[PDB]
């Protein structure tokens, strides 16, 4: 009887992850993500809120960093992740796990500074790839630490 609207979420908690369903939605939930290794997100957690449209899985899910996350395709006030970049990696048969396990460390490992939510980013990440670095690394420390959600 069952729709991946109503089960997907559990492949993120088979494959270790620690999320909350919002208002025992299955289609509302916010998810502990961390940091990929070796990029200037290295160390930080954010809780990510993702919630499944009504035509998932053919529609993308939307996903918002609720902590501060500096990157071009991120909206910096919401923390929105561009719903076009989204798109050009999910198709109806891309898993809900490898958003997390893959497309997510990719984006934040590879920007694109090409239609910007945040364009202050795609500019200092532009100008000086090293500065712009520098810049997530203590936006990083300061916004996404350890303790922040406890």
């Amino acid at each position: 009887s069952l729709t991946r609207k109503q089960c997907d979420f559990t492949k993120l908690i088979m494959a270790g992850y620690d999320l909350e369903l919002n208002n025992g939605s299955t289609q509302d939930f916010d998810v502990m993500f961390h940091g990929p290794n070796g990029t200037a997100y290295e160390g930080g957690i954010w809780k990510v809120h993702v919630t499944l449209p009504d035509d998932y899985p053919f529609a993308s899910p939307s996903i918002g960093f609720m902590n501060k996350l500096l990157h071009p395709n991120v909206d910096e006030a919401s923390g929105s992740v561009c719903l076009d970049v989204i798109n050009q990696t999910w198709t109806p048969l891309y898993s809900l796990v490898n958003v997390f396990e893959v497309f997510l460390p990719q984006l934040l490992t590879y920007p694109n500074p090409s239609d910007p939510l945040n364009s202050d980013a795609a500019s200092l990440l532009m100008k000086d790839k090293n500065i712009y670095e520098e810049k997530v690394k203590e936006y990083v420390k300061l916004y996404a630490s350890k303790d922040l959600w406890e």
